[PDB]
């Protein structure tokens, strides 16, 4: 099968950088609209069984892009919430963010991954672990934190989110 895998957050916490470290084929306009700029495909062992994942990181901020957003959520079969631990404001967010996701496709249950980014910025973090952890407790999630940076919990993350998708099918 094909798996899509959504990278969703607020700016600057990381997502494309994670993007980066799944090591896919990196898409562009010549190859939308199944692979555009900001995608990036690989078949990927998991669990001894392969997929065709698909790492999207087109969830865009502003009015522009809306129908991106909108096109993540309608298209996506996972997704992964990403803050930085060192912006409290980001971890603010995942919440109302989760819910919009979760709303906005009522008939379906949304894989979904809380994404801790950038715990290699010791000095800079604002929102610890286990705060972290809770929060997924609270919203029924797993949770993981990640170095984008180190490519920390990575594969782990990219595994993760196949395992996720699975488990609904
Ligand atoms: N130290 C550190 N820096 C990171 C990490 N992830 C991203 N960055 C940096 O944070 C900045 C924003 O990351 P970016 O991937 O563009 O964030 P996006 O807006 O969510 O796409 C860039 O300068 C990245 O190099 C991380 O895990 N650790
Ligand atoms: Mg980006």
């Amino acid at each position: 099968g094909i798996f899509k895998v959504m990278l969703v957050g607020e700016s600057g916490v990381g997502k494309s950088t994670l993007a980066g470290t799944f090591g896919g084929l990196q898409g562009d306009s010549a190859h939308e609209p199944e692979n555009p700029e900001d995608t990036y495909e690989r078949r990927i062992m998991v669990d001894k069984e392969e997929v065709t994942l698909v790492v999207y990181d087109i969830w865009e901020q502003g009015d522009a892009g809306g129908w991106l957003r909108d096109h993540c959520l309608q298209t996506g079969d996972a997704f992964l919430i990403v803050f930085s631990v060192t912006d409290r404001r980001s971890f603010s967010k995942v919440p109302e963010t989760l819910l919009r996701l979760r709303a906005g496709r009522p008939h379906h249950d949304l894989p979904v991954i809380l994404v801790g980014n950038k715990s290699d910025l010791a000095r800079s973090r604002e929102v610890s672990l286990e705060e972290g952890r809770h929060l997924a407790g609270t919203l029924s999630c797993k949770h993981i934190e990640t170095s984008a940076a180190l490519h920390h919990n990575t594969r782990e993350l990219f595994e993760g989110a196949v395992r996720q998708i699975r488990l609904r099918r």
